[PDB]
């Protein structure tokens, strides 16, 4: 198959673009370093919001702000050409629609320096993020090893739905990239199993230590924990072989879930049941997803982290 | 809130009707006595294929097979309402049509002795099973101290989508009777904490032991396993759940409340969330659509390797 | 040092005298076979319940109590002389005092076939317990390899207190003897490290497994689980117990040294200690008088909610 | 209830009165960031000597001690008023007797800026702590979200004692605040759970990170771990807290309920229970006679090994 | 790669010949089950001691005696043809030479009913075990799935050199089958995984369980526990098992290539490696002349302890 | 006993002399601090490339190099016996042969500063490392509180053969010097944990952890790991060892005395066990002809993957 290489990165605080510019240098070099150190190494990881830190208070500038792609993309690209790997990327992404707050981005670039797949995180964590849902939708591209990759944002891999939707679309190769699961430490290793064993798909996974906040995780086709990180700078590395997560969705019966759930009882009704007899399905695919206990809750607005209920852009 | 008992069942092997009355009378025996030991027991949960067993030879014949309701449920809301307790109970049943196989049934029996909650198995464990899909939804019932109750089944546990549609339908404590979902104990333990944790509600699962096969667990609304047991029969795994905190989790939390952020996604940006979610499976499954692209080169997509025909209709009696 | 053998005895139904002399005949079987393969074992431990079970309906009868010392204790003595090892059993124990409630008695036989050690359960398990609360307070005697044992019973393992005076009058290997104890599975594995932390020595403890309840544990003197079992019954928990290196840690540790500490607070800014205290509790339960601030709203304080009448006297007879 | 959080603090080299004003206005700093960050935040805590660190070489003397109150705790009410939180503060003081040495003291700040709890180290981590043992006894004050708070300075939650003090004066959310918890970090995760259990209260515990020698720690009620830090600096542990639930389990159980039966053994057999719990050590300890047999064969009973002077007084000028 | 099934089988006791028949036709009875249960499987397990029990007053006897090939062995080789299965066996088989006592035997049959590896116990556990040394060295066999077999028993997984040994003639799944591996059940995971790592293959182990023991093991090439059974009888250990990354991994491993690394030191700076290992043991133990420098001073070696003359010889006839 | 102390140092780049300079000094200083923090310890350990760093591009150099003894090697004897204590120090030895590459060496300075031990990395971790194959063995020392010391460097600890040849010369205690425990992290836990087993001596063990890549373990001589530190640099993990214990066990074992075993096999069937262990590795090895039976078909045999030329000699200088 082949070795990933999931960075324990510590983003510093992060004050103007002076401090962007040093974090991506930063990157750079470690991205360099990690290859020196794995000359086996093809697919390098860096987690969320470790371009340009967690400054709640200027986040939403300007000057805080960079473009996909821009010239700070192509000095990653340039960086993973030189050092011929796949890297994933995290840079909070200026909207072209101005009357539209920005978004959470990552990208993954291959060996050539070809950015390959762009996506934009389509469950912000809230109330505390400002960050315009994404339009991307959950996207797929090809790696390393026979690897069908896709990453998801931190708060993205809480929604099971997602992990669904990225296999459903081939992914065989989870990447979740992670600012903050602080206080959520045992639920961020819960979730990167499960998203596993539902898919029958490898998930890697890496949370900003910056500096001690964060851990990394790889987990087999099967739910277990593989590799554990514990500290900045910490390489969470591992052998991924993807054909195998591929030969189990083929020659699984009894656990292949994934297949089970679009042909219900397949025994007794032949194809099985296509209907899988859930509302909540049918309600999202018309866009009328409501709890019944929508009415009396508290938190619906971001007004207690000190944005506006009003909508549009703020914070510019 | 209430106190909860799960019973790691020994079924035996089930040879005639004789057995399964002799399970019926002894699944009746640990209710009684379990309420005699823990006068502050609400729910009693019993495992999958405890009133009937796994005779993969004879299950599918009409024997093997009782009606819900019939004679041998309402022994079972007797003793509930004579020992004044919520039960969960297992029966294979008999497809009121003939030309279909039998269900794979659990129902919910309250205290007065009514079945408040009737649930068929949504997905059976392919290909070793050979019970009809069910068609009666994801049904939610009222149980005690203010829980909303919903049953499923053994593999069904292994879909994330149907522990969602039971808590969007109100579910604060989600049951999982179990057969023999073994050699997938690892997966067992996993599902039933991120069940909880997904949905923000409690999971109570427990499996049949016989003669060695079982295992009885309980999450608490975040994912964390409060009580666990071994894999010995007759294990009793018990414990308090207070389904007004997993409610109360619903309604103050903001930023772990997964449940609401994926019909309401970026609700900070953009005012009351974006209600599409952007995903292709959601519609392709609501449509029926449903496809995963290597599906051609699969190998199991009958259930021939454990001997049953793959032409549908009813079999095996 | 010396070996330790902690069995999780399965004692089955108890309905007649019968049965109890079925239970006798066959911890005598087990201690003798337990000797057999287990050459160099010195101390062979029973748990609480063994010889009469929990026949909750029966269990305050004539048949169900037997007399400490009696003719089934030098049973167990004649055993524990003919293979040379020293035995630890359970007795609920008839009440000389007609006019009481009958104890909860562990014994502790020494290879000459000698009650060496009797003591009553100080704090029985309520509101479930019947029991008259001990007399004999917590005793401590001379064991194989160095060790001065004590003995407590599964309720009294909660009680951080009496670990504490077991250890105070000399006590380097604590024994907990423990009957059904279940459900609070996690708090007997705490306290039994707890209890051997807090006072520097060995913690042997075992539970009843029967059918599958039971986890017998041995801990060192730091608090660190040396021996795990698990709930199966017949798991016979053995270990090299080293006594004399939980006495060279009391002697010869500083930093950790809590059992000296207790009594002689602040030693470096003032020579021998602080020897008062500084806590009421102390004082107030030396007296008597130890009294919780919410005592008057408490909801359980008779044993009515298991049937048990609350005037007093001897009852169940 | 409401919400907590525990730093795991880096104290830095503390050489001069320069650092220690620098470590103050770093937890200022820290205390005004939790809040910024962690919005719903009632209890703030910090570990033992973040204030003024561990150099043994000039923590006796003038310049490394302060007064409680004093201009360096009015920083700290400020800063508290300020953010409008429960803050948890360490500082080594200056003894008002000055042929004593100074206290190893805690307090407890409330939003309104006035301290409502002092506690000096009762037990002092002898022999490597020249503190005069506390002469305050253990005092508990009136918290957020209905709490009853206590708090404890690490060596203090090794002995069991202390643990049941607070708890029998109404604590129900049990404050250890840290300093050393490196190569006893197995037993200071037993402790804070065996604190709660015994007591049926919660612990939040911290202990000093820097620089790598930390840790971070919420207990429920039952003894069950809900939170746990590593050994980095700069870790806040956090958590939601329910002090009503620690309440009602008080009130409301009957079997786990130990805290109660301590005082009241076998209350079935004898309604009330047996007043005196027949322990020797009990009514020494009260009367200031608490004598282990081995004391005279003990090698550690002063601060020699670390260079500390026998004779008592004030020392370390 | 192949599907293997570990049987956790309960042995009972043994004393006649007309028992260790209904042991053979037990197991013949759940190899059939298992294939039936698990109908892609290819390899079942069977432990040390399943045919003929552990009567250690008669295990010498020429009744409790069986001759490798036997009659009993084609009836377990009938099994495995009619199966269409690899099985292992155990069979404590009479010597030939009758002046010396019986093997302690493994066999491997393949599914066409022939024997294809036949092993004796190199180690037997002493001073318990009166097994005279194998004689047969550690054979290596081909299996299902391109997998290369071989056979150790119990004790035998102690000795990391025995492990060795099996790699060394091409070993990729290592098959431990263990009759006692209690009390010592810590030491037998970690020794299952080390076998492994060390390696670089795969080890599948299963004890008795006959009545509560066994813990069967499916170790990964690099050590990690792939599934874990608990201390049931009955309970069967199943997983799949890659022999070809086994392969795979001796093949393009270059930092963690242990197997190698041990006769070619430092290859990087000397080409093709240090041949000699340094090691005195190693050169002691070719020629025969191993001794331990204590070996003076030790109490048991010999079988005294457990009854055995000290003379050799056969005996227990 | 003995108090150890194995600190998780922290190395820096070292770009030239001037930095292993530095590394020398902050040893040192750690050296004395570590005595003055805990007073009792006898032994304390600094890991693999402590003093000199891990340069790949410089670390062949002769500015990069140092001589075994030197100034250098004299400070730390100095330090030694300024602080009367053990000291475990790594030193990347300039070969005395010029045209070889130089060595990883290890050295013990006892209380008095001179060297007692010396020993030369036997198992260079390749393809990675280019350090000469050690000629010196596996030597034994005589150290604190009746200990055996020998030691091993990092992937010196995953060959199993290795520990056996400690053992075999007497050594109870075996100290393992590690640069990289990284993507090694399970193993190398495992490993320790084995090593100590399968000899019956301890195992203190600990890895660089500077900027965070290691860990800290001591094991007892059962195997079971007493002391474990995390992944943060500067971590002292210390711990009380007792080496007569190990001995003991060595002395009085039957049952599991696996060391024995290895040259005694089947002792009580034959006096004194059969000598020849009958496994064909051993004798290959003894004569120098280890040939793995897939060595034509592998791909690393060679440094060239990380730069370094393929016909040996003396490179990188």
């Amino acid at each position: 198959g082949f070795l990933v290489a999931a960075i324990q990165f510590p983003v510093p605080i992060v004050n103007s673009r002076k401090d962007i510019d040093h974090n991506i240098e930063s990157i750079i070099r470690t991205l360099h370093a990690t290859k020196a150190g794995y000359p086996g190494v093809e697919l390098i990881i860096f987690p969320e919001y470790s371009t340009q830190g967690l400054n709640t208070a200027k986040w939403l500038s300007e000057e805080f702000l960079l473009d996909v792609p821009g010239k700070e993309t192509e000095l990653y690209a340039k960086a993973c050409k030189e050092a011929k790997v796949y890297g994933v990327f995290s840079i909070m992404e200026r909207n072209p629609d101005s009357n539209k707050n920005p978004y959470n981005t990552a990208i993954i670039i291959d060996p050539q320096g070809e950015i390959i797949l762009k996506y934009r995180k389509l469950f912000p964590w809230n109330p505390i993020e400002p960050w315009y849902p994404g339009d991307l939708g959950m996207p797929v591209c090809e790696g390393p090893g026979g690897s069908k990759l896709a990453v998801c944002i931190s708060h993205d891999g809480m929604i099971p739905e997602l992990a669904r939707e990225a296999a459903y679309k081939g992914c065989n190769v989870y990447i979740r990239i992670s600012g903050y699961s602080t206080q959520v430490n045992d639920q961020w290793i819960l979730t990167n199993r499960s998203n596993a064993w539902h898919n029958l798909m490898y998930t890697v996974s890496v949370n900003l230590a910056g500096y001690y906040f964060g851990e990394g995780q790889i987990c087999n086709f099967d739910g277990t924990t593989l590799v554990q990180g514990h500290n900045p700078w910490e390489i969470v590395t591992g052998e991924i072989y993807p054909k195998m997560a591929d030969n189990a969705r083929l020659s699984w019966g009894l656990e292949n879930n994934i297949y089970n759930l679009g042909h219900r009882g397949y025994v007794a009704k032949p194809g099985g049941e296509h209907d899988a007899g859930l509302t909540y399905i049918k309600d999202l695919a018309a866009g009328k997803y409501k709890l019944p206990w929508e009415d009396h809750m508290k938190i619906k607005d971001g007004s207690i982290y000190g944005y506006p209920t009003t909508g549009g852009r703020f914070g510019k």
